[PDB]
């Protein structure tokens, strides 16, 4: 997944990533509510204000209404029970023997001068006992004092502020700087609640996520060595720690999002710096009405111009990177998987195709993931290979080739094919699995989609309509009572079969157990399903096609006009091929997505071509 960290596995990896986000937004208290909410009822055509940056780069004299920031009255409040609903309460200045300030929040304050408005949480996760079992510290950074954000223009004050967090070590020594005496006291805290540096969870957002990597660079040699373990996660920050410590998030649009190379200001710095991190998450797109705009794009990317700064607010981040977490196609995905998130307004969603743009951005990479929204969703998959997801909402998807997983999720979704009818084919399993398969070999697997639109150019059955809604059934595709029938098939069950293909050629389903395909002459495609398969061609031009966990296959009697297909298997990397899955065993090719694996038998590797090994 693209959020696995260290060696934590998938699951807890994601757990460790949602307490992130969780204490990152609590660290804002709803500071871009109001503002998240007139965007997404309304639009961005008011654009972004001065002031909301300002916020966002040095904190506010709070809480309550400042110009162009709408303001919920009630962030407080609903921001601590968010908090808490995901584990975490305030600890006290009194529990931790912290002789400084804290606010009517119970926020603590920087320590030095230069620092004194930086913020942070100290939060307490507890069993069902009430023992702490882990801490948690959500860095809010800030620039410094106020009044120096109004001295020059907004420009010139963002691009000065860059420049500065390189020289002498300023963004590297930061949180040693500003709260290097609380850090002591956490320690102490940890140590007599039997917690080590393992237990602590260090994260923020921005200048927070700044101060995240700061904090990394410092653990190996301040605190005694006690937070060198711990777990760091960033969001949205400008600078990358120079350890292998800090897992980068952010969107690939979000201009603050690695401004600087390490905290080195460049050429790039003011423009797109989208080159690639070992830190980062670099292919993460915010699909919002900015993004999606000809008219927001008319004048070069750059952090400088305040609109842009729309793909870095906090909820969004929270809102759109929780849909990745709770993704079907969650464990397809690796740090640099390209993922592009539904994220635009009520307004713009109505009529914006939510697609891979690649706008100011290095060119994306390996299979594309689009993740929609719980609403009413427009998604257009590219010519590539695709993993769609609509969620619930009545989801309505495109997608131009190539090979495909379309997820409709809750509602009445719909596929529109934007071609005719008899430029496809359709097979169905019996096991909520439909397959579209394009005049080009390509093909989507698809549920809950019980729709598909058509396009014929000619009149169908003398009967039907530029666009036609076909319904998708047990027994084919229905117009009222035209069906265009599945194309021929044999389905097992969930028990061990031996299906028999017929001489003109059968979609084999074997479904779960380990199934005995037996193609014949014929074009077959052949779906083992779960389980370990045996499947021999048996003569023609066959599809073999692994989805999910699909067991440890053999295939027999494959030659060069066959083709295997992986489609949402375990394991790859954008831009993998074959051989990066390929080895011998013995006088068999064994191809290996995580632990499942086809075994080709009699197949000598180098006699193979990636373009009969399809590897999405
Ligand atoms: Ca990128
Ligand atoms: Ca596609
Ligand atoms: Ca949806
Ligand atoms: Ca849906
Ligand atoms: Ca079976
Ligand atoms: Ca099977
Ligand atoms: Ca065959
Ligand atoms: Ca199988
Ligand atoms: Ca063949
Ligand atoms: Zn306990
Ligand atoms: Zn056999």
């Amino acid at each position: 997944g693209v959020y696995d960290y260290k060696n934590f596995g998938t699951a807890d990896s994601k757990a460790l990533f949602s307490d992130a986000m969780a204490i990152t937004l609590y660290s804002y208290h709803n500071l871009d509510n109001g503002f998240a909410a007139g965007y997404q009822h309304n639009g961005f055509g008011l654009g972004l204000p001065a002031t909301l940056v300002t916020a966002l780069l040095g904190g506010t004299d709070s809480q309550g209404v400042i110009p162009g920031i709408p303001w919920n009255p009630d962030s407080e409040k609903l921001a601590l029970d968010a908090v808490k609903k995901a584990g975490w309460t305030p600890i006290t200045a009194s529990q931790l023997g912290y002789d400084g300030k804290t606010d009517a929040r119970g926020t603590f304050f920087g320590e030095k001068a230069g620092y004194t408005t930086a913020q942070v949480e100290i939060l307490g996760k507890y069993d069902a006992q009430g023992h702490l079992t882990e801490i948690g510290i959500a860095f809010r950074g800030t620039s410094g004092p106020r009044e120096n954000l109004i001295l020059d223009s907004i420009g010139d004050v963002i691009n000065d502020l860059l420049a500065a967090f390189g020289p002498k070590d300023y963004a590297k020594n930061y949180v040693g700087e500003a709260f290097g005496n609380l850090l002591n006291d956490v320690v102490a805290f940890a140590k007599a609640n039997g917690l080590s540096g393992k237990d602590v969870l260090v994260s923020g957002h921005s200048l927070g996520g700044l101060a995240v990597n700061s904090m990394a660079d410092l653990s190996g040699g301040k605190w005694g060595g006690f937070f060198a373990d711990s777990n760091y996660i960033a969001y949205a920050s400008p600078t990358q720690s120079s350890t292998d410590k800090v897992l980068n998030v952010g969107y690939e649009n979000d201009p603050v999002f690695r401004a600087l190379d390490g905290s080195t200001f460049t050429g790039a710095s003011v423009g797109v710096h989208d080159a690639p991190k070992e830190s980062a998450t670099d292919n993460i797109v915010s699909f919002n009405d900015h993004y999606a705009s000809t008219a927001w794009n008319l004048l070069p990317f750059s952090i400088l111009n305040i609109p842009t700064w729309i793909s870095h607010l906090p909820t969004a981040y929270g809102d759109g990177m929780n849909r990745i977490i709770e993704s079907k196609f969650y464990d397809l995905t690796s740090k640099a998987s390209t993922i592009i998130v539904a994220n635009l307004s009520d307004p713009a969603r109505a009529n914006t195709w939510v697609q891979d743009l690649n706008r100011n951005a290095e060119t994306h990479k390996g299979s594309t993931f689009i993740i929609g929204s719980d609403s009413n969703d427009l998604i257009q998959g590219g010519s590539g290979n695709d993993y769609l997801e609509g969620r619930a909402g009545n989801d309505t998807f495109r997608d131009g080739g190539g090979y495909n997983v379309i997820l409709g999720g809750a509602g009445n979704n719909t596929l529109d094919l934007q071609k005719s009818v008899n430029t496809f084919d359709f097979a169905n399993d019996g096991a909520g699995n439909l397959y579209v398969r394009d005049a080009n070999g390509g093909i989507s697997i698809t549920r809950d989609i019980g729709s598909i639109v058509t396009k014929e150019p000619g009149f169908l059955w003398g009967l039907f309509k530029d666009d036609v809604t076909h319904s998708v059934t047990a027994s084919g595709l229905k117009v009222g009572s035209n069906v265009t029938q599945y194309d021929a098939s044999v389905k097992g069950t969930n028990g061990a079969d031996t299906l028999k293909a017929h001489a003109g050629g059968d979609w084999l389903f074997g479904l779960d157990g380990n199934d005995h395909l037996i193609g014949g002459v014929g074009n077959d495609v052949f779906v083992g399903g779960a389980g370990n398969d045996l499947m021999e061609s048996g003569g023609g031009a066959d599809t073999f096609l692994f989805n999910g966990a699909f067991g440890q296959d053999r295939v027999v009697g494959f030659t060069s006009n066959d083709k295997l297909v992986f489609l949402g298997v375990q394991g790859v990397l954008p831009n993998d091929d074959f051989r990066a899955h390929a080895s011998m065993v013995g006088q068999d090719t064994v191809l290996k997505f995580g632990g499942d694996s086809v075994t080709l038998v009699g197949v000598a590797l180098n006699s193979l071509s990636a373009d009969g090994i399809v590897i999405a």
